[PDB]
């Protein structure tokens, strides 16, 4: 990494300058999940990159999922699930496990990783200081909308308290659980929650770490892969895409139409993907803008 | 509760005035555990009382344990323990479970209970914003000091950041886990941690909720029960007391000699015990002062 | 007062919690007069209660009258009065005496009483820092409106400066005298002034200490005594009531229609009446709301 | 006043500049009494001059006496006095009258006069916000120190709260009454109180308005009149001077040795004497400095 | 200057009080040029007067020209000029000289003069912190508008940053040079720039130091000289006046119609002219108001 | 610059992280001179790099020289010099030219260049707000110390005001001229001034842009070139080095012994040299530390 001449090291850094200018003093929300969360080297790079942002006076906010870890814990506890369509029903018991895994295990790991660089990270959920509330959602299955227990969407966000938290120099690491209007805690899909936090905080950018190069319109044609797309076009394309690309794309839409200047689908399998997408013009991600 | 004449309701409230004066703008640390934590009616009273303090401009800080809940979860997970003396060894696996139970389950319940009264509670551990660190402890068993894994005492406390957190109008609910100097998270005995937080924050009072009327010098003589005692006297008495009274008493000593004006052993089985001990002269607790 | 079991002392305090929540950080204006001002034990309770409010982070503002004390001083000075209808004419000489008695005697007593609990009280009049101005009033007598000298109503209030004064942690004790637009000081009826200060400061509650159990619609039927009433109903009832109840009722109307959520007519002859009315559901007072 | 050429009007103003520089942002304490207080034209000039100071960003503090007005009121009330030596005994009754006259009459007049120029003046006594306390004094008479009732010297001053009051842009007008350690209000000699306030607030200058051209060492030799003198010299001269010059001179000593850079005895019978002494080199006063 | 009695020194100062009140905490923009800039005694008086304003808590802002000094320097450098009509073309070379003379010579002299009284003055141009921008102007010559190089009018002003600069206690000394939208620095006529700064900063007054007694409507009739005039009247009169009076009059118009309460044409040949015009009713200047 | 794979672009940026952490919120003083100042491409890179620092929340301060430009201007003006030893005597006339060239020409260019990236740069000299003073220096020539006119060293620095200037988000661009204790402006060697500003402001680093690869102990042996050296060693080596390396080395000594953690001699002929030296381990410069 040093057989590389130092006059070229210089230009790489200098080309970061226009993005440092654009993001300085701005909040960036990052949905962190997938492989970028399960592999040790990529995890540490992700944390080091949150430290980078904070040491540039940029204000990152991290929203994390953790579907597979909840499943494993429920299996470890011998808790048998009920399934409507493809969805597990979130009984009170399943929520307790979810909350405990998301907040007490997955969030802790990232807080400690980030904090290796300084006292930056702080874990929270909608429960803490009533930072955000949830409204119960229903999913549509094989035709008909259906109840699947204590699952919801972000309802309201204490935009004010959240931004004080970051002006204090903090990186919030959010576990997507929040109570409803009656104090009953729901679990929120982490992709949609990221989009709701981005819009509530006036984020400059929403980053969505996923396990793919970027959005393919005609998957799997190699050259159907697109670099940038507007919301109107992407909305017309949404009904066609793979099962798992929908949440990451629905999020990018609801954020960008909500006023977030751009959402980005970037490849979480690339070390320092966020540095690459934010401070470099050579990213593999897909950028969503309003249109 | 209203067959009681209203001229007597008045005097009860008026007699709270000298303690409102003394605690106004002061931090009070409360170790919350025992039955006050397992019974539904007593839990809700405890939360309502934290709301009371905060709505008097007093600054409560809650430190909670949860020994029995960790044990149950380890049994649920089929994780076999190792025991030196009376102590379970805290392997990395046991810590993960502990952390997840203390922070992801027990702390959450109190945060939501308190927050029924407003956006006050916020959960944290030494991991968040590096608020406090731990140093590995060893226990003495049948003669010889011995290692029992990832267990420690509070090392350093970010006194500054902690008090900003409460000046913002927050009730911190602390789960006693913190990392050491190398980022390795330890579990800390909640009683000792409360005493360390009280001393670090310049608390005016340290409250220790336990499952007993108060300190008995000659248990179980009914009239060996004492109302107030100095540290020097209590230190000479410590080697004699029941197995479980030691941590609550060691804490009261280390706090009061650390400069905390008084520590109190109060009966967590009494509804609104903290209201009674703080704003009334008719408490059953034991008050420890320096001597 | 201690033959009363301590589990009942607890519940009295706990039932204060919803009113502590509602008044926290709010201004409460209190018109103080009548017997609550002439009896030593009731005076000290009143002061101790202002200290209570301030030590709950509530912001009391006291407005006081003192009709009988002015009369006595004028008699002591051999100053013969002129009377149109039932009203003494407020010559420049009578105003000087009034101002000197209200501000230099009656207000001083309450400032010192309150200040026994801390550096809270501060005496003022509309003259100080131009906090409020007066406009000359005329009274109606046996048919025709008539001039009775330097008597007026509150004109304008420096809402801003007044609230800075209380955010500093102060209890203003107001003597109802203020200058007009030309610097000519008038004496203002203390009941009406309280209502004007309450409305100007966005008070949460207006308390009116009087010498009666509460409002009687058909005095003196014992069960004509009412617990709560709306402004529209009370306005239709106002033309019927005793000579002295009019000012306290006109005040409650003009405050509540001015946007103050409730005004209260409470019995100043009850020790700690304000504690009882504010933090207890067992008050004898009458609550006025908008309707 | 305009037959005077405008190039000379200019130089008068320009010669004020070095004293504007020296006093900018500084507190000046002014003892106001004597004729400067009893004549209408001189009163209005005095008030206009306090407005001048405040509109130069100088921070005046006014301390006033009023001996003759108390005497007249006591005579009006038929309150017979007791006299040890030359001193009236200050019974509780005499204090009430004093307090009421000083605070409720004399202070009010100056507050309104000053306030004709803006919302500047605010009246206070040691009672308000516990701004200062008194300690009972005894006088020496024909040889032996003797008690003369509720008379004292300034004990402690809340320097902090006082300076916040002036940073808010206020002119405090102080009536020299304060409570002792037990809440018992004493009357304080206004000259000595001014000296104590000057020293407590780190005043830059202490002004003493009196009814004389200045200090005469050999009164009444016309040319014994001095322009400046040091404390050591003036202390040796103090035992010789007229009965009434002692308090004004004792004050100047205790202030200047207390660290106040200069005290000044200026002629209150000169219109705008304070403008002349502060912003002009042609004053008749006497300046006391440390030596 | 002291054969003048001190009771008259007093009244001169006291008559300043209503203008101290009106200007306290207000910004006053002063165009400084002409003889008031070339004569040593008048220069020092001008600086001492800026110190005066600042030590009254008034916020002066100085805008300076310097036409003749640029001309001399260009002649010293042997830089031959081109002239369309009466105007020199401002080539890039002429701008560099102008900028260097205005900012590096003329502004420095005033900064040091003022700073003899304290750390007040600070020199700037539109280039510093992008405080203001310029738009290229064209002049009209013998009929047709024509380009004369890098000369412009003030375009936009960072009103916010400018007022922070003065709230810090600073006297900005502005050299009228600023960049356009593309970073190309233009030279701005100092009279027009003063008018633009006055309007942008919400100045209370605009002072224009010139080399004349005041505005003459029928120059040179001695009694055509006017004391005050409205914008509508002065606009109808503008097409008639001497060649050099136009810029000072156009400025006063554009300021006063821009909302500045008054602009003043005052005689820079009078020592302390600004003291005379601001704090005295005996000025020779001409006051422009809206009409 | 893009035939370079994007996984390597990532690592270049990530390796900046430990230096972003170390410099975040810290002041870095940069002496800017030599070729880095005369070539267009290197100038723009230097400005872009100051923008970089400011957009990382680092606080750069620029100190510039300009010896050759003064010489050229004096020649353009036909001002004949006097020379003692190798030094031109700085007559009042030469200072005026120097001041005008340094502040009115050289500083302006950098302010505008930097400001192309935002409203960051602000030009100043010790004259502005009395930010720093000078003391007259004498040089030693062929044996004997000798006067060479208005040349000096930095005397005192208003550390406070300077750091407020940068906390406002500003890049000060300093022209090394300041007045002495009597207001007489001197010209200060820019290298020594940088060292004095670095020490006064508690700079974290002092950067010295020069026209050489780095310090050579045995110039011109190619491998006498050193990467790091302590002050004690460098002090013993100073008497041997080339004529022009002395000021840059004396500066690095006086800074580092003054408590600045490191001074750096870096090659101003390298594009983005400051990015390379600050955020990369591959710099050609020489680092001076205390020893
Ligand atoms: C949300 C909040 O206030 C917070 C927290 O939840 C944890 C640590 C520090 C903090 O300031
Ligand atoms: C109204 C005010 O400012 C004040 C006062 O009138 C008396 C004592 C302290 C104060 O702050
Ligand atoms: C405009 C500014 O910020 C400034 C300056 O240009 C010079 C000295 C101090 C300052 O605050």
């Amino acid at each position: 990494i040093e057989a590389l001449p130092t006059h070229i090291k210089a230009q790489v850094l200098a080309e970061a300058l226009p993005w440092l200018k654009q993001l300085h003093g701005k909040v960036v929300v990052v949905k962190y999940g997938g492989n970028a969360m399960t592999d040790d080297t990529l995890r540490r790079a992700f944390a080091a990159d949150m430290a980078f942002l904070r040491n540039c006076g940029i204000h990152p906010v991290v929203v994390h999922g953790g579907g597979p870890q909840i499943t494993a814990m429920l299996r470890r506890l011998g808790i048998e699930g009920d399934f409507k369509g493809g969805f597990r029903v979130t009984t009170p018991e399943v929520l307790d496990v979810a909350r405990m895994v998301l907040f007490g295990q997955v969030g802790r790991e990232l807080v400690n990783l980030i904090n290796a660089h300084g006292p930056y990270a702080v874990g929270i959920t909608g429960e803490d200081a009533q930072l955000f509330t949830a409204v119960r959602r229903s999913v549509t299955v094989d035709g008909v909308a259906t109840d699947i227990g204590l699952v919801g969407d972000v309802d309201q966000v204490n935009t004010a308290a959240m931004l004080d938290l970051v002006a204090a120099g903090r990186i919030p690491v959010v576990s997507t659980l929040a109570p409803d209007a009656d104090g009953v805690v729901h679990n929120i899909n982490a992709d949609t929650a990221a989009a709701a936090v981005a819009e509530a905080l006036g984020a400059e950018k929403l980053l969505m770490l996923t396990d793919i190069d970027g959005l393919y319109t005609r998957w799997p044609d190699r050259d159907s892969l697109v670099s940038e797309i507007d919301t109107g076009t992407l909305a017309q394309l949404l009904p066609t895409l793979e099962s798992g690309m929908v949440p990451k794309v629905e999020a990018c839409l609801r954020a960008v139409i909500g006023g977030v200047p751009s959402a980005h689908i970037i490849d979480g399998r690339v070390t320092h993907c966020v540095l690459v997408e934010l401070f470099t013009d050579a990213g593999t991600g897909t950028k969503v803008v309003r249109g």
